[PDB]
RNA sequence: AUUCCGGUUGAUCCUGCCGGAGGCCACUGCUAUGGGGGUCCGACUAAGCCAUGCGAGUCAAGGGGGCGUCCCUUCUGGGACGCC
C-alpha cells in the first residue's frame, strides 16, 4: 500500500488550482474512469497521483527517446535536449509525453509530467481467430494511427505470443497492458516520436470503434481497469 | 516474432537506395572426444582422355564325345557318376 499512501499525502499537501482538482480534492472524483469523456482538462499532475498513484513507479516509468537539437547563433552553438517518455499502469491506463530542457534530467521530469497530463484510457480483449478466448490480454481488434509519416496498424494475437512489433511500441503497449499483438507498419519507423505517437493513437483509436452490446461478452471487452 | 535498427543536416521531417540482423547450399582459414540413423561425396570448368583387375551367365533331366573311378562276362560289350 506505498502507493497508496503516497496517494493519501499527496491529497493532504497538495492544494488544488482548477476545477478537476478541486472536485478531487472535494472528493466528488473518486474513481479514475470519471475524468474521462467528460471534456475536463488535466493541468495538474497531483491528479494522476491521487487517483492511479502506481504510475510513479520506475518499473511503470519509461524513457523512450533523448535527443540533442541544436539551434546557431552568431556566437556559437546551443544545445536543447528533448525527451519523449511514457508513463502509465499495467491496466487501461498510459499516456505519452515530450520534454524539453537545458539538461536530460530536466527534460526527463518535464516529459514525465506532460506524459502525466496526456494519459488516456484504452479497451482491451481478445479477437483473434487463433485464440478465440475471453481475456484483455490483447487488442479488442484491429485498429490504425498514423502521425506524420508513420502508419501503425495493431492486430490482435494469439495468447502467450510476444509483442511482435518495434521495441518503441512494444514498451508503449508493455505500460498500457497490453500483452500480446501482431503489428504492420508502413513509413519511416526509426522517427522514434513519429513511431511513439501513432502506437498511442492506434491505442487510443479503439475508443473510436463502434460496438453492439453481444460483442462486449464475445470479445471480453474490458475499459481501463480489469 | 505478420518486427526493426545505422547512414543525406548546424538541427528537423520526407522520398530513396546501401549496410546490419535470420535461414539454406557450394568453396575455404583455425580447431576437433564419441556413438547412432539417412535417399551425402568429380553435377558446376572437360558428354575431356584412360594402364591394369572385375561389372552376364546358366542348363549334364535335349545330344554326341574325351579323361577318371567302380561293377563286371571277359579280347568282345554292357551299366553306371566325377571332370572337361
Ligand atoms: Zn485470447
Amino acid at each position: 500500500q506505498e502507493w497508496k499512501e503516497y496517494a493519501k499525502r499527496v491529497l493532504d499537501e497538495w492544494e488544488p488550482k482548477t476545477k478537476l482538482g478541486m472536485m478531487v480534492k472535494e472528493g466528488q472524483i473518486t474513481d479514475i474512469h470519471e475524468i474521462f469523456r467528460r471534456g475536463y482538462q488535466i493541468k495538474e499532475p497531483e491528479i494522476i497521483d491521487v487517483l492511479l498513484p502506481e504510475v510513479n513507479a520506475r518499473e511503470n516509468q519509461e524513457v523512450l527517446d533523448i535527443a540533442l537539437t541544436v539551434r546557431m547563433t552568431d556566437s556559437g552553438r546551443r544545445v536543447r535536449f528533448r525527451v519523449l517518455a511514457a508513463v502509465g499502469n499495467r491496466d487501461g491506463y498510459v499516456g505519452l509525453g515530450i520534454g524539453h530542457g537545458k539538461e536530460v534530467g530536466i527534460a526527463i521530469r518535464k516529459a514525465i509530467n506532460y506524459a502525466k497530463l496526456n494519459i488516456i484510457e484504452i479497451k482491451r480483449g481478445c479477437g483473434s481467430w487463433e485464440c478465440r478466448c475471453r481475456r484483455p490480454h490483447s487488442v479488442p481488434f484491429a485498429v490504425e494511427g498514423k502521425e506524420g509519416s508513420v502508419r501503425v496498424r495493431l492486430i490482435p494475437g494469439p495468447r502467450g505470443l510476444g509483442l511482435v512489433i518495434g521495441d518503441v511500441g512494444k514498451k508503449i503497449l508493455r505500460l498500457a497492458g497490453v500483452q500480446d499483438v501482431w503489428s504492420q507498419t508502413f513509413g519511416e519507423t526509426r522517427t522514434t516520436v513519429n513511431f511513439a505517437k501513432a502506437v498511442f493513437n492506434a491505442l487510443y483509436n479503439t475508443n473510436r470503434v463502434a460496438i453492439s452490446p453481444e460483442m462486449i461478452e464475445r470479445y471480453g471487452i474490458v475499459v481501463g481497469r480489469a
